[PDB]
């Protein structure tokens, strides 16, 4: 069931912020590789002497890329006189984050009704504060609490254009790329111990465990009331023949952090075609495809959902398919987005659970561990 | 004249190394924006636990992009047991460089006859050592001395494939991009004081001042014996109405460093067409074009070198033209390559000075300061 125990009003995923060494180059790579438009900036040209921040958008999906300038540019500033557009930014925290983790997600931001209420109630309920509520131009309130590792859960709330002090990019620089991605479906964290992580986060949010349906991990999923904010969390399982990829993550990331973002497409076939066309010319690479035996086995499992043509199209693109009690899930995983084997991206599309589509329709692919192992016995063939 | 006073045998520009926060994303951006192939790697997959290094090539042009992993991966190593493929790399120096300068060039590498000789003779003649000669796999010798700021001049010499411990990229990942760029023509440094910089560098190389032919800079050019290694150096001039861009550089870079790389194309028209097509989809932007009056004035200066059609093609692409006593220079400048207004790139092609083409044929564009100022009086039109 769903007890709907959110301790404050949570709306939707609002944006994801990457902390970078150079925001320009990461943003331009992601824009081409994923098909996202440059839509806002806050940097030297907008008066920001503290950080460079570039926003990419695709549908409702908002990726923010931020890097620090030299502290010398803003050395005479103090917090009351700051030119930073994101008041929680701090040169030392950002350099320390990036040197410790490399390229990765600093903030998972959700839109709430009242960011100040959400911050107070969260801290009242165990959340470790990270940046207190700050009202920007009497219009937007932002607050941050620790999520896991050095990742913050950022609350944003609007009285009624991204953030004050961001400018819309003059569209001579804004090329209308679009490969079909429309919103963030869920965000996945890796921790050394799942239980305490769950207890902490569920402790201060009231998010409930999302109901689900021997290789490497245990996981569980936290969800908001309407189950549109979904936050899976993994822990490693040790002693296994193949080393736990969760453990590999923790080693190369220097501890807990965000493992991957799941991006919903409105047409996963066109998204993967478009992304794969660009893999070797600046975009993203994809995990190796499952063997043909995996795809033959797809008819017996989802032959009622997908035509033979649609199945054959899943095979051309390397798409995985899983199915819940309520819907069917199409998914695929990129290779790591940067130098370290840490953060990656998953492209997904859900079919079923109409009534709008309810959140998590089809689950998260748990069934594909078994299906891929058994399929990999294609050595017989 | 040219006294040919090189104190050791210098061959050609060999490569440029960028020090990055994340080498993967910078390299993939540069590859698409400039049309360079992925040709070698040294990283986790090759046994390197210290740094990630990716090599892009176009003709003879070699761009190397390097970033540090977590020190924890190599904490049990010492220099005799290192897995780094570039023995001069050091986690602390790289993080300190990047935090101080942002994305930029760490090494200007030239190939010499004997890197050990070049290092000893240079230090004997005033060069500040940076990394002593090291022989890699009994095949390649590398040595580094300080050039200016935190930029090193790196010597490389081969007994007789980039460097030992680098693998050729398996070409499923190596897409044969090519927009016409073929080699590095010259590399430009900005310093606070030109005179001491010249005296130091000419002091330990024997490079001579390259003979040339009121807004912002003084500059001078150092050259090797056959004048194929060219190293211009700028200093700011203060008190000017418009602030010195050299000074702006020094402020945002936190001191002296490499200002820009000049890349020779074999077809500057195709290069700029191809680069401009990609400016807004992950590539590089170009400085704003000169006014039409600049291009009308081109007939009277280079009408004997370029047809009206070729001139009109210069106007479509924003190409600048200057002319020496010996040849004609076509040039254009990108906007900054990363977040800070520091490093950028120039695309060039030279016509004249046949006998092969002698180095610096057409100069470096000094004449375009005056031509652009006078051309900008198009307000009358
Ligand atoms: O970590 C993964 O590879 C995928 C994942 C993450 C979290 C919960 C369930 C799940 O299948
Ligand atoms: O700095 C620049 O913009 C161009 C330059 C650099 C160095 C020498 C001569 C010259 O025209
Ligand atoms: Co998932
Ligand atoms: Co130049």
């Amino acid at each position: 069931k769903n007890p709907k125990s959110d301790k404050f009003k949570v709306k939707r995923f609002h944006h994801i912020e990457f902390w970078c060494g150079d925001a320009t180059n990461v943003a331009r790579r992601f824009s081409w590789g994923l098909g996202m438009r440059f839509s806002a900036k806050s940097d030297l040209s907008t008066g920001n002497m503290v950080h460079a921040s570039y926003l990419l958008t695709s549908g409702d999906l908002r990726f923010l890329f931020t890097a620090p300038y030299s502290p010398s540019l803003s050395a005479g500033e103090i917090k009351p006189t700051t030119t930073a557009s994101i008041p929680s930014f701090d040169h030392g925290s950002c350099r320390s984050f990036f040197s410790s983790h490399g390229l990765g997600v600093r903030a998972v931001a959700i839109e709430v009704e009242d960011a100040e209420s959400a911050f107070s109630i969260s801290v009242a309920n165990g959340a470790i504060p990270s940046s207190p509520p700050i009202v920007l131009n009497e219009a937007v309130t932002i607050a941050e609490v620790k999520l896991y590792g050095d990742v913050v859960l950022r609350y944003v709330s609007y009285k009624a254009e991204f953030l004050p002090g961001f400018e819309r990019v003059e569209d001579a620089s804004s090329f209308p790329l679009d490969y079909g991605i429309r919103r963030l479906d869920h965000a996945v964290g890796n921790v050394p111990e799942l239980g305490p992580a769950l207890t902490y986060v569920a402790g201060f949010t009231g998010f409930h465990q999302f109901a689900e349906f021997e290789s490497g991990l245990n996981s569980a999923v936290l969800a908001s009331n309407d189950e549109m904010v979904l936050l899976p969390i993994n822990e490693p399982v040790h002693g296994t023949k193949r080393k736990s990829q969760i453990q590999t993550y923790l080693e190369h990331n220097e501890g807990a952090g965000l493992q991957h973002l799941a991006l919903m497409s409105e047409d996963i076939f066109r998204t993967l075609r478009e992304m794969r066309k660009r893999s070797s010319i600046g975009g993203f690479d994809f995990m190796p495809s499952p063997p043909p035996t995996y795809y033959q086995n797809l008819k017996k499992r989802v032959g009622d959902v997908l035509s033979d043509d649609q199945i054959k199209e899943c095979e051309e693109l390397g798409i995985l398919v899983d199915r819940d009690d309520q819907g069917t899930l199409l998914q695929i995983f990129t290779k790591p987005l940067g130098d370290r084997p840490t953060i990656f991206i998953e492209i997904i599309q859900r079919v079923g659970c109409m009534m709008y589509q309810s959140g998590g329709c089809g689950g998260f692919g748990k069934g594909n561990f078994s299906e891929l192992f058994k399929s990999i016995e294609e050595y017989e063939k």
